[PDB]
């Protein structure tokens, strides 16, 4: 079955071979069920973890750290010479990290979806069919509806499956079609075919979509689509189509890994090309195929130097913390790397209702006849402050709090708007919030009767059940209502009859109707006649309140004093309503909207601070997108929208020349599809801009998955929340602000740690190598590397992940995606100061070598040959040959490497600006990092089993005082670099001086001048 709101009832009908008066039979149905299927969406399947655990090998990160532990385990297998069974730790204790974040990301996501999946009424859609079996109708569940069911639906019924209507009970149906296209008002629906094939979902007025629900009217239908054939079930197909790439700073770490890999790469080929040849001597190795273990050897180590394995530790950690100040302010992220998008997002794009509108109809403006004389009036302004369906507010005359019960016409207003509606407004706690029963626009009436109370009832001590209908309730008992001239179309109003326990007739209805059929007017407590001033002067205030600078839906209500009796009454007849108030006392109108959440109109201004973009993409019309625009600020009041709101067909026929800088200047889209909503953040995103889709309902589902970012609202439908990374549980729009400060933060320290990484690493890089070219001995086994690269170097890290935030963080322009996180000048900064770092471990490791108080003195780089003295030869000199592995070099080695990398993580509190000006403890947690990972250190070396997993030894006073006189100089390096960058207090200086000038106390030659 295809296009059924293109063919009449009898062919839809005779099409299933379905008769309406019965219905279908149990073969049928089964049938149908077996032919079609369940009538449901089919729930996300469960990632199993296996899954999640072989797909997290994706990571270049984790790739490089992946391969680097498969080819350590490979040589350790390879080393069978050796008999400790202690060698086979060092790949272990690797693979334990790989596994521990991996477990946090999952972890975390399974909270999401503990946050995600509590935020959904598990309640089953119960449906009413009309089947052979029983004449009357039947309640059954909503996956037993099959395509040809005949549907009867009523006021407050959620919509089942795609109906196409085949008669209305009732006089006029109204659907609120909200969550499929965001239309903020409910539409009327008719059984006429639609002849355009191709008709949009709002065009085909014969429809009742799945997840809609009625407003009004009760109706008959005929089910056309069920479960994935329907409207949501393949806008969900679309949704799952689109492919969501990585976050940017998923791509960022990506293309950082690869450069990574590549420099690893070249320094191994460098080292075997410089290490080559080298078998020349009269050694072991028969031709290089047992010096190959070696020079294997040396490589590994080299790849373990330049991987950074507590880099995803402190990434995780970063990420789970900003995670969990989501969760403090009222935000659920799905994916940790998701945190940091919104801080490069450059464009909002937001959905109209639902999202920056609360959905739900106020009443905020309403005018009074106040005075009047012979073509002239002045009239009562008042302004209602709600903005939702709770009955919380107060009613502003020119600004400020008045009573209503002074105000005889705002008595007689409240009355007519109480008794002339017929819905409802009640309070659920499961929720635990307002929600209406009927027509948006009537519990917006009795929203406004309950904020305005004319009759002074007691509410301080009130429960919260009754307070819905506190007031309303006091009107309606005074006032007993008789019965209701429904509404008509032609004439444009409905009425009630009622009488007291006199006995006036209330009509409510559009402005031009209501006041054309009104033969007095109402002011105060008076009736006047018939002068034209006040008319001009009320429908001009009717047209300034419907097309000024707020949009307004306004409602003429009018009181008939002497109405026919109830005897003289012909119901039957719509054409006799009309004549049946020919004659009525105007009272007044009033103004309603969906009124833009309180949130929203600062939150756009700090996005304009922050040069962020705010777009809204919305399925409503023109009118009342471009005027929620200007309420929010997207637009200025008097400023022109010819070329900055368009519509879905006016884009379409748009050139993409024009589309251009269409998509660069227009900020209102209204009546678009969702697969247009896809369209234009693809659009977006093809001009190298980050998009955070924030939304609610299904039209929004497949942008929320084609943006990089998406956000749902906590009200917002579970496919919605389901295709988006964040959800907004207490709908707070200013919580994108926030997430947006906290992820420009989280990235300057992401920077800030990375760059600190790159520094230890490329520093004990340069240190292996240089071991290696000089022939020393090794002074850095693997384990202390990793030992170091976790634990001195991700406590530090972790620290700097703490670092303040800046002064100016929201008040500058979203970063450039394309930009490194290493700059060349940086890069060459980092590469010193490695450079610098290995030295100084080389340096101290043949310092004990050749002048050493408590070693030997083999010097001038003599017998420094490794792996080639063997007895007394004429080259052996006095000391011994054991002595090279010896743990005191390995330690003095380890000890220099700590100390100045406690130094590096000191000094790298600021970008640029340099320590004396910020002291180091602005940031305890770094300074409380440095003593943790100290303590550490000194309880490495001073403990029992340790020392002997580690090739080390404790030292004295001599050899510490000389580790810091090596380490020290890198501060002065760093801040001397920070100077040229910058160019080209007291307090910090009195707490150097117990420091550097107990260095000036001892002074060495250190005895090396042969080489360097
Ligand atoms: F739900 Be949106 F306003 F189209
Ligand atoms: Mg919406």
């Amino acid at each position: 079955m295809e296009n059924a709101h293109t063919k009449t009832v009898e062919e839809v009908l005779g099409h299933f071979g379905v008769n309406e008066s019965t219905g279908l039979s149990l073969e049928q149905v089964k049938k149908l069920k077996e032919r079609w299927g369940s009538n449901e969406l089919p729930a996300e399947e469960g990632k199993t973890l296996l899954e999640l655990v072989i797909e997290q090998f994706e990571d270049l990160l984790v790739r490089i750290l992946l391969l680097a532990a498969c080819i350590s385990f490979v040589l350790a297998w390879f080393e069978e010479g050796e008999e400790t069974i202690t060698a086979f730790v060092e790949p272990f204790v690797i693979l334990l990290i790989l596994v521990a974040n991996a477990i946090v990301g999952v972890w975390q996501e399974r909270n999401a979806e503990n946050a995600i999946e509590a935020l959904k009424e598990y309640e089953p859609e119960m449906g009413k069919v009309y089947r052979q079996d029983r004449k009357s109708v039947q309640r059954i569940k909503a996956k037993d509806i099959v395509p040809g069911d005949i549907v009867e639906i009523a006021v407050g019924d959620k919509v089942p499956a795609d109906i196409r209507l085949t008669s209305i009970k009732s006089t006029t149906l109204r659907v609120d079609q909200s969550i499929l296209t965001g239309e903020s008002v409910s539409v009327i629906k008719h059984t006429d075919p639609v002849p355009d094939p191709r008709a949009v979902n709002q065009d085909k007025k014969n429809m009742l979509f799945s997840g809609t629900n009625i407003a009004a009217g009760k109706a008959m239908g005929v089910v056309v689509a069920t479960g994935v054939n329907t409207e949501i079930g393949k806008i969900r197909d679309e949704m799952v189509a689109t492919e969501q790439e990585r976050t940017p700073l998923q791509q960022k770490l990506d293309e950082f890994g690869e450069q990574l890999s590549k420099v690893i790469s070249l320094i191994c080929i460098a080292v075997w090309i410089i290490n080559i040849g080298h078998f020349n001597d009269p050694v072991h190795g028969g031709s290089w195929i047992r010096g190959a273990i070696y020079y294997f050897k040396i490589a590994v180590a080299l790849a373990v130097a330049a991987i950074p394995e507590g880099l995803p530790a402190v990434i995780t950690t970063c990420l789970a913390l900003g995670t969990r100040r989501m969760a403090k302010k009222n935000a659920i992220v799905r994916s940790l790397p998701s945190v940091e998008t919104l801080g490069c997002t450059s464009v909002i794009c937001s959905d109209k209702t639902g999202t920056l509108t609360t959905n739900q109809m106020s009443v905020c403006r309403m005018f009074i006849l106040d005075r009047v004389e012979g073509d002239t009036c002045s009239l009562n302004e008042f302004t209602i402050t709600g903005s939702t369906y709770a009955p919380i507010g107060e009613v502003h005359k020119d600004d400020k709090p008045v009573n209503c019960h002074q105000y005889d016409g705002l008595v007689e207003l409240a009355t007519i708007c109480a008794l002339c509606n017929d819905s409802a407004l009640d309070y659920n706690e499961a929720k635990g919030v307002y929600e209406k029963v009927g027509e948006a626009t009537e519990t917006a009436l009795t929203c406004l009767v309950e904020k305005m109370n004319v009759f002074d009832t007691e509410l301080k001590g009130l429960s919260k059940i009754e307070r819905a209908n506190a007031c309303n309730s006091v009107i309606k008992q005074l006032m007993k209502k008789e019965f209701t001239l429904e509404f008509s179309r032609d004439r444009k109003s409905m009425s009630v009859y009622c009488t007291p326990n006199m006995s006036k007739m209330f009509v409510k209805g559009a402005p031009e109707g209501v006041i054309d059929r009104c033969t007095h007017i109402r002011v105060g407590s008076t009736k006047v006649p018939m002068t034209s001033g006040v008319k001009q002067k009320i429908m001009s205030v009717i047209r300034e309140w419907g097309s000024g600078s707020d949009t307004l839906r306004c409602l003429a209500l009018a009181t008939h004093d002497n109405p026919l009796r109830r005897e003289e009454m012909h119901l039957e007849d719509s054409a006799n309503f009309i004549k049946y108030e020919t004659n009525l006392t105007f009272v007044g109108c009033v103004g309603m909207l969906d009124p833009p959440r309180i949130e929203v109109a600062s939150s756009v201004k700090l996005c304009r601070q922050a040069g962020i973009r705010v777009i809204m993409i919305t399925g409503d019309n023109k009118g009342t997108a471009v005027a929620i625009c200007r309420r929010i600020g997207i637009f200025g009041q008097d400023e022109d929208v010819t070329s900055k709101a368009f519509t879905g067909r006016e884009f379409d026929e748009l050139n993409p020349s024009a589309q251009r800088d269409a998509c660069l200047n227009a900020r209102c889209f209204a009546r678009v599809e969702p697969s247009h909503k896809s369209k234009i953040v693809e659009f977006l995103q093809s001009f190298d801009e980050i998009t955070a889709m924030t939304g609610d309902g299904v039209n929004d589902a497949p942008a929320l998955k084609k943006a990089e970012i998406g956000i749902a609202m906590g009200s917002g439908t579970a496919v919605a929340k389901t295709a988006s990374e964040m959800v907004l549980a207490d709908d707070n729009f200013s919580t994108i602000v926030a997430a947006v400060e906290e992820g420009r933060a989280i990235y300057n320290n992401m920077k800030q740690f990375i760059r600190y990484l790159i520094s230890s690493n490329v520093g004990e890089v340069v240190c292996i190598f240089l071991t290696a070219a000089l022939g020393f001995p090794e002074a850095l086994i693997p384990v202390q590397l990793l030992w170091v690269n976790l634990v001195t170097d991700g406590l530090p890290a972790t620290a700097l992940g703490f670092n303040p935030p800046d002064l100016d963080i929201m008040n500058k322009p979203p970063r450039n995606p394309k930009e490194p996180l290493i700059s060349g000048w940086l890069f060459f900064r980092y590469l010193a100061i490695g450079c610098y770092v290995g030295a100084a471990t080389v340096g101290a490791a043949a310092w004990w070598f050749i002048a050493a108080d408590g070693g030997p003195r083999v010097s001038f780089y003599q017998l420094s040959h490794f792996l080639q003295c063997k007895e007394d030869n004429p080259d052996f000199e006095g000391v011994d040959c054991a002595i090279f592995e010896s743990p005191y070099p390995m330690t003095m080695a380890l000890s220099v490497l700590v100390t100045i990398e406690m130094c590096n993580a000191l000094n790298s509190l600021s970008e640029n600006q340099s320590l004396l000006r910020m002291p180091p403890w602005e940031n305890i947690w770094l300074v409380g990092s440095i003593c943790l990972s100290m303590s550490l250190h000194f309880l490495i070396l001073y403990v029992e089993p340790l020392p002997l997993i580690f090739q080390i030894t404790p030292l004295n006073v001599t050899q510490w005082l000389m580790v810091l006189k090596i380490s020290l100089p890198v501060i002065l390096m760093d801040e001397t670099l920070k100077f040229v960058a910058r160019n080209y207090s007291w307090p910090f200086v009195l707490l150097i001086m117990p420091l550097v000038i107990w260095v000036y106390s001892t002074d060495t030659n250190f005895s090396d001048m042969f080489w360097s």
